[PDB]
């Protein structure tokens, strides 16, 4: 299998980002971590035979690696708490730096992917293509925040970043009452996914500081407003999967992505 590790150079955060890659095809699915994602390995591969469920699928496969507790976002400032030294630019890095890099070097385009994300990353995916339709007509969400600014969830989500490396909620999107946590919900998003027709698969599994029954709960009702938002707000690309046998693990997470296989290898190269 001819797997790659790359070390892309990132100007705004001023290091040089890992990424596993796969080529395969100009376009590409960018599979996101976890919440717990580690500087070695990305989960996917850590976890899963992604590499080898898309080898030959028209498609190539990028894993960048990093990024703990980061949501793929750009931060307002270094974590403040746990000591780190630079400001997280993950928005940055995945929309310019990194497309721009694979491109110039391996012919990968930057335009008309999917962006595949999970538990923390499931929300950054559907943010990633409601900014940035071009980049990513197709996005997949599996098990991830989607209202992350609303009720428990900033608490909740604070709480989990804290757990997940010492990292601060307050330094990545402000208070809850700043604006960059509705610009980063999807839900308060889900015009723009409209708008741009974004293809859009959403996972959302039974299973799992406060009782499971309670977050199972929140879970459930956050997931059906998303979903009845999406139709009222006339959306008409979505694909919206809650099997009551599903999961919140990578062996569930591995099979929403090995079921989405031909529904991008559709939208993307059909």
């Amino acid at each position: 299998l001819p797997v790659e590790y790359l070390q892309v150079p990132s100007a705004s955060m001023g290091r040089d980002i890992k990424v596993q890659f796969q080529g395969g095809g100009p376009h590409a699915v960018y599979l996101l971590d976890g919440l717990r994602a580690q500087d070695d390995y990305n989960g996917w591969d850590i976890n899963t035979p992604a590499f080898e469920e898309y080898y030959q699928s028209g498609l190539s496969v990028i894993m960048p690696v990093g990024g703990q507790s980061s949501f793929y976002t750009d931060w307002y400032q270094p974590s403040q708490s746990n000591g780190q030294n630079y400001t997280y630019k993950w928005e940055t890095f995945l929309t310019r730096e990194m497309p721009a890099w694979l491109q110039a070097n391996k012919g990968v385009s930057p335009t008309g992917n999917a962006a595949v994300g999970l538990s923390m990353s499931g929300g950054s995916a559907l943010i990633l293509a409601a900014y940035y339709p071009q980049q990513f007509p197709y996005a997949a969400s599996l098990s991830g925040f989607l209202n992350p600014s609303e009720g428990w969830w900033p608490t909740l989500i604070g709480l989990a970043m804290n757990d997940s490396g010492g990292y601060n909620a307050n330094s990545m999107w402000g208070p809850s009452s700043d604006p960059a946590w509705k610009r980063n919900d999807p839900m308060v998003q889900i015009p723009r996914l409209v708008a741009n027709n974004t293809r859009i698969w959403v996972y959302c599994g039974n299973g799992t500081n406060i009782p499971a029954k309670f977050l199972e709960g929140l879970t459930l009702r956050t997931n059906q407003t998303f979903r009845d938002t999406y139709a009222a707000d006339g959306g008409r690309n979505g694909v919206f999967n809650f099997p009551p046998n599903g999961t919140h693990s990578w062996p569930y997470w591995n099979e929403q992505l090995v079921a989405m296989k031909a529904d991008i290898q559709h939208v993307l190269n059909g």
